[PDB]
Parts: C-alpha cells; structure tokens; sequence
C-alpha cells in the first residue's frame, strides 16, 4: 500500500481510540493487532483497509463502520470483517457458513395486526449484487449505466403483478423524487455513510427505481447494493408482502446472474446485510411501549429486532411510527429471518396491549 494511505490508517486508528464515546463495531475490533495485519494489505482491485474503514473513521456516530469495495475485501481483511460478522449477526463463526436460500413454508405466516390498531405497513426487501460487476466504490461512470441498463432491461420482462416500469433518478424531477421517499418508496439522496465510503459517485449516474403501478413491488437499482428488491404495502399481511418477494427475487434470479458466496450467501456491500440480506419491517405505533423509548429498544433487542425512524435507519420516529425489523440476516434463513420479525412483533404488540 501507499504510504499516504498508511499514514491516513494511522491517523484514522488513532481517531478511533481517541474517540472514547465512540460505540460503533469498528472500534470495537480494530484492535492495534488486527490492525497491523491488514493495514498493509490491498485487493486485487486496489483496494485498501482505507477504502473499508473510512466510513466509520469519518461518521464515528456509525453503528457500524465499515464496508467491503470489493468481494475480495471480505477475506483480505477478515480479520476485521469476521469479529464484526460474528457481533452484528448474533453469532457466525469462522467456521460457520450461511444456509442455502430458503424461503421456508410460506403458509406459517400470518397476518401482523388483524384489528389494525398498531401497524401502518409492511415490507420485505433483499440485496443482490451482479457477477462481474464490484461494490459502490470500485465502480465507473461506465459501469454504473452498464448496470442500470441490464436491470432495466431484464425487469421490464416482468410479467403480472410484477409487470411495471422503471424510472431513472436521472432526468426525475425533484418533486417526484421527493414524494417518492416520502411516500417511503425510493431510497434517500446523500447519505453521510455511504458518501463517506465512496458509494455515490457520479449521483445520480446509473441511479433509478422500478416499480408496478401499485408500488408494492419496487426494485432500486444502484443505491447501497446493485439491487434492493422490494415488496411492500399497507397493512400487516405479512404473508402476502412475502410471498410477493420470493415471487420476484425467484423468477429475478433466473434471468440474472447475483455473486453468491459458499460461506457469506448472497454478497452485499455491508456486512450487515450477508446471507440472507433480508430486511422484514413494519411501521409500528406503540405509544405505551414506545413512551420510554430506552425500554422500546431494549424490549427489540431480545427478540433480535432494531428499532428505525419513520424515514430509515439514522432517522427519528415520527407521529410515534417506528420501523421495527430483523436485526441478523446471516447465519440464518430466509425463513428464520421473515419469523423472527413475525415473532417479535406479534409479542411487542401483546405486551403493548396488557402494558400500563
Ligand atoms: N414497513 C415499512 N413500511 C413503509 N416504509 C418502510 C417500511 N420499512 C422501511 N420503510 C422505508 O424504506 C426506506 C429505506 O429505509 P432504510 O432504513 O434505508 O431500509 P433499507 O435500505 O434496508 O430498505 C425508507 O423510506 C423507509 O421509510
Ligand atoms: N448498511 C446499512 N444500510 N446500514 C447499516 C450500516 C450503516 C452505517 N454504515 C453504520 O451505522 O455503520
Ligand atoms: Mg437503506
């Protein structure tokens, strides 16, 4: 490695334990001896521990901090994503390797909220990353419309309730853009997180969302990951979000080739979201349980779910909507992920109910 990315390794070390009210992953493993076993490392594609840290060293507030250029990363740098892995993900080894995908028994699942009382809306959504193509960071002007133009293509062969249209974020107007996000439909402009690691260059190049004329199938193409597929709707059917999903990401995958990893499943650019890259949500009101939110968050925790703002991650609740959803996604199936939202929040909702 360079010897100005060396030196901007040290300093950044250095910002991290500085930082003593700093809680996010990357401080928390890149001890001084994980360190120097990978700040002179660099993948075949260039990338360094500078490319992967950056992220969390400039945004400490970061839960995280970290995030992988290119698929090599991930090994390169092991020692660091590993322990990092093994923390978010509730457990997974070095000699742990995720499940093969599995859907599981569709019909197990159920409606979140009958009466209709505390849940506003449902979502499922998955990543997927294109074989041939690298993370945010790596990626050119070029490669960008390359990839915007083979997803376009492929998912304008959509059929049925899937059969819809894509929209570049290129040439959208600003007002469509904005109602868009805060109708909760497209991903968020500037993130601070994502800048920082190098994943928006050449915005909105390449940039731009899929959807039916209901909304309840959307696919965003080159946000965080290549694709974030997404099925979504008012309402706690949970069953029909889902099965919605695995119609899409099943009949998506034999027309694409996605980069899948014998050890980390699906590859995506944050380790976060691995395996099964599996996010299941819903907003939620809880006014009892929310009251304290510190009580809210540690009621989540036990049922392996995180807490979210109305507009996302890093955002606050609004009118009292929390987006609350499977925190792991790796070392565990698709069925096992979609359950543990199901399960937490059927009994977040039980306790709300009998709360004081
Ligand atoms: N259950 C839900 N209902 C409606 N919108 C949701 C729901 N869950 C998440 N969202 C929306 O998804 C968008 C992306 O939020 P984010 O936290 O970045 O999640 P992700 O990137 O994993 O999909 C936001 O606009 C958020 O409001
Ligand atoms: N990947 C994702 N969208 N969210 C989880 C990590 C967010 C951010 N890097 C951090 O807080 O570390
Ligand atoms: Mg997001």
């Amino acid at each position: 490695v360079d010897q100005a990315t060396l030196d901007k390794l040290e300093a950044g070390f250095k910002k991290l334990q500085e930082a003593s009210d700093c809680k996010s992953l990357l401080k928390k493993h890149l001890t001084k001896d994980v360190f120097d076993s990978i700040k002179n490392k660099k993948t075949g594609m260039g990338a360094t521990l500078l490319d992967v840290i950056q992220s969390g060293v400039e945004n400490l507030d970061s839960g995280v901090g970290i995030y992988a250029p290119d698929a090599e990363s991930y090994r390169t740098f092991g020692p660091l994503f590993d322990p990092i892995i093994d923390d978010y993900h509730g457990g997974f080894k070095l000699t742990d390797k995720h499940p093969p995908k599995q859907w599981g028994d569709i019909n197990t699942l159920v409606g979140l909220d009958p009466a209709g009382q505390f849940i506003i809306s449902t979502r499922v959504r998955c990543g997927r990353s294109l074989q041939g193509y690298p993370f945010n960071p790596c990626l050119t002007a070029e490669q960008y419309k390359e990839m915007e133009e083979k997803v376009s293509s492929t998912l304008s062969s959509m059929e049925d309730e899937l059969k819809g249209t894509y929209y570049p974020l290129t040439g959208m107007s600003k007002a469509t853009q904005q109602q868009l996000i805060d109708d909760h439909f497209l991903f968020k402009e500037g993130d601070r997180f994502l800048q920082t690691a190098n994943a928006c260059r050449y915005w909105p190049t390449g940039r731009g969302i899929f959807h039916n004329d209901a909304k309840t199938f959307l696919v965003w193409v080159n946000e965080e990951d290549h694709l974030r597929i997404i099925s979504m709707q008012k309402g706690g059917d949970l069953k029909t979000v889902y099965k919605r999903l695995v119609t899409a990401v099943d009949n998506i995958e034999s027309k694409l080739p996605f980069s899948h990893d014998d050890r980390f499943g699906f590859l995506t650019f944050c380790p976060t979201n691995l395996g099964t890259t599996m996010r299941a949500s819903v907003h939620i009101q809880l006014p009892k349980l929310a009251k304290d939110r510190k009580v809210l968050e540690d009621i989540a925790s036990k049922f392996n779910l995180q807490v979210r703002g109305t507009r996302g991650e890093h955002t606050e609740s609004e009118g009292g909507v929390y987006d609350i959803s499977n925190k792991r996604r790796l070392g565990l199936t698709e069925y096992q992920a979609v359950r543990e939202m199901q399960d937490g929040i059927l009994e977040m909702i039980k306790m709300e109910k009998a709360a004081a």
